[PDB]
């Protein structure tokens, strides 16, 4: 009932295993290292779209570079994916998780924009909410080199980059976009970088996780703070779109997602608040490294679909 | 949704119609008037079954009245759904949910066991949930009474109903039965019947249901609350089956279901929670009156099934 499925157990020896630079191996995490290493084992490749175009989006501080991932070379109008990565083991961009973002483009059948937004410390506070707001006001705008009618968006991102959809869907709330924002999938979210990273002892499952791995985790959750800013959302949640939260069993952090889950529902915003059993954070990334991530992955992807059919069934009906 | 729904709205101005609450109660012969009403507009018949049959379980008390719903004559083995009636508008009992049980049954392609628990005054706490554990317990050992073998258990319920879900999941999930509880569906649940209703003043959406329409609400949730009787869940929620729950965004006690599915997300244990925009407390037996409630029970029928289907593949 507290327990550690066996490819996460593999993952984490591989991470305990990593040597460092020649320089001096001891304990040893590279950035360079670690990016070779999580592009090496972490996720299937990227794989056939009918479409997978770079994109430039005009914003605030110039263009933000962002990636068009579709299964269809062409389609019907419809609704729009807008994806903020996270990051952690590496400090991510439109290649760390083009593999996800290209197998939900397929799962969901739906375009899947990547957002490249600035990242600190080179661009401060409030550069990555800012691109990430005018990344999702352009895709709603339908601009003609899209090639795509964007009737509504559905907001995706993992760990920081679910805060940075937290934040996007509250902005979009308060001064819609040209169409509305009809769901939200914040995987494992990092909801306040404020926050300090909870110790070994102050996690129940710990034993289970180890003091080493957990080491990993906490400095992957620091690092991504100081790179990903963004506030945390403490004020009323209503109105916001509605969600499926996805958190990992061995997550320190899955008290961040349970308590968003939480406030959505006391604030009367429809949700579908999933746990991954026995999975990590970061698992959405991890889908070769650890493969019983893929149901994780579907699980969510299914729940998502049902909002998305649900959201233009009462549409279709309101008009 | 549209703040009120136009069948809600004209839901509303029937019930003012009617003679109403005197001394914020409803009086034994308008109550009496309410319930022929509620018999004659609410819900839709009972419609075509394979299988309807009456039961009688043993109990602590004496045998619990019960009756089997399914649309197919005979099955292979699979899940059992127990369900557990409220009231408010109606008493409560097996005809009042009939039509809802039926069409849960036929929508979910699975046996329905409805229980006739013992109710107060006559029989005090905690009669209710005893009956109510009783019954699971029974189901859950594929008794010869009914011609179906049964994998897993289902439990749902309306209002004082929905708080009998979650007493009896808990109660199994502590001690279990034969099979596993799966999956719990309260819906608009009552879970503290010793809070005091909400006033015109602390309702949020007091403005859109109008005064006189909240009146009815809170004689109708105190009549509710004088026959049917279970205690708040009091501890750690952690282990509790993965849930559907379901409020009313018109309802005065939304609150109560909103922190349930919110305690549940906290410990850990998956819910999809949904509230019904523009839509009243009572709406499971109220698909005839106001049509517009068919679309927010199949929408939790569906999430109950996707949580039946992953819990059955995961086994
Ligand atoms: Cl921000």
């Amino acid at each position: 009932e507290l327990f550690v499925r066996p490819d996460v157990r593999g993952f984490l020896d591989f991470l305990n295993n990593l040597p460092g630079p020649k320089m001096h191996e001891l304990d040893a995490p590279t950035a360079r290292q670690m990016y070779v290493a999580m592009k090496d084992v972490g996720d299937p490749p990227v794989g056939e779209l009918g479409t997978l175009l770079d994109l430039s989006i005009p914003g605030p501080g110039g263009d933000i570079p962002a990636r068009l991932y579709d299964p269809r070379a062409s389609r019907e109008p419809g609704p729009a994916i807008v994806f903020f990565h996270g990051g952690g083991f590496v400090i991510g961009d439109l290649e760390s998780h083009g593999s996800f973002t290209a197998e939900m483009a397929r799962v969901l059948d739906l375009p899947v924009i990547a957002v490249d937004y600035r990242l600190a410390p080179e661009f401060p506070w409030p550069a990555a909410p800012d691109d990430c707001e005018a990344a999702a006001r352009w895709v709603a705008n339908s601009p003609a080199e899209l090639g795509r009618s964007v009737t509504s968006l559905v907001l995706c991102g993992d760990s920081a980059g679910g805060n940075l959809v937290i934040v996007t869907a509250a902005a979009l709330r308060d001064q819609p976009a040209k169409v509305p924002v009809i769901a939200q999938l914040p995987f494992y979210p990092a909801t306040d970088a404020s926050k300090e990273y909870p110790s070994y002892a102050e996690f129940a499952e710990g034993y289970l996780l180890t003091r080493d791995s957990m080491e990993w985790f906490m400095a992957a959750y620091k690092s991504e703070a100081d790179h990903i800013r963004s506030s945390p959302l403490l004020g009323d949640l209503a109105g916001m779109p509605p969600a499926v939260v996805v958190t990992g069993g061995l997550d320190p952090i899955r008290d961040q997602g349970r308590a968003y889950a939480a406030a959505l529902a006391l604030a009367g915003v429809p949700v579908v608040f999933r746990e991954a059993k026995g999975n990590i954070h970061g698992f959405i990334t991890l889908r070769k490294a650890i493969p019983s991530s893929v149901g994780d992955v579907m699980g969510a992807f299914a729940a998502l679909k049902d909002i998305i059919v649900e959201a233009e069934g009462d549409r279709a009906m309101a008009q």
